[PDB]
């Protein structure tokens, strides 16, 4: 034949995804989470992000609450609708989250639909209209243009990318942050 196949084992690096996230918005000061010292931390025999929830609820991950600006960017998601008063709308949406519930991690199907992925947004600047993304299939952090970013949300958040498995897909953010509030003299 000159046919010559090998019947091996696949993991996907995706289902570790949501382990990089986690630490992302848990931890502090460029540290790593001070908890993390279980399958959780396995890169082979570890867990699924299918199966992620219930240890998201006990590290105090929680999906963002509801609001007007975030009603009305999944709107304009699911309408597939990108303008300037759209942009307007996300550039203060992810401000506000940005600001009062710190790091937020997305998690989504892959484009295509054949895999979760977690990756995280942790930081925005008007000057430039773009987002600093943290997704650890990448080689590092990359800061990324509104509407980049605002794909991602579709596959969240626009019905024709989702079944019942895209439950736990979402916006969710460490519910133990708080913002620090800083004093200028002038």
């Amino acid at each position: 034949q000159g046919q010559i196949i090998h019947h091996r084992n696949f993991q996907s690096l995706y289902n570790n995804s949501w382990v990089c996230s986690l630490n992302v918005i848990k931890s502090r000061d460029g540290n790593n989470y001070s908890a993390l010292e279980q399958a959780f931390n396995n890169i082979l025999e570890g867990i699924d992000i299918i199966e992620c929830e219930n240890l998201l609820k006990e590290m105090n991950v929680q999906k963002i609450p509801e609001s007007s600006l975030f009603t009305n960017i999944k709107e304009a998601l699911q309408a597939e609708v990108f303008n300037s008063t759209v942009e307007d709308n996300f550039e203060s949406f992810i401000s506000y989250e940005l600001q009062n519930h710190g790091p937020l991690m997305l998690i989504r199907p892959s484009l295509g639909s054949e895999c979760l992925h977690a990756e995280c947004i942790v930081g925005y600047d008007s000057e430039v209209k773009k987002v600093l993304i943290y997704d650890s299939m990448n080689t590092s952090p990359e800061w990324q243009s509104n509407i980049d970013v605002y794909d991602k949300l579709t596959l969240a958040f626009n019905d024709k990318y989702k079944n019942e498995d895209c439950s736990i897909c979402g916006l969710y953010y460490d519910g133990v942050y708080e913002p620090k509030l800083e004093h200028h003299h002038h």
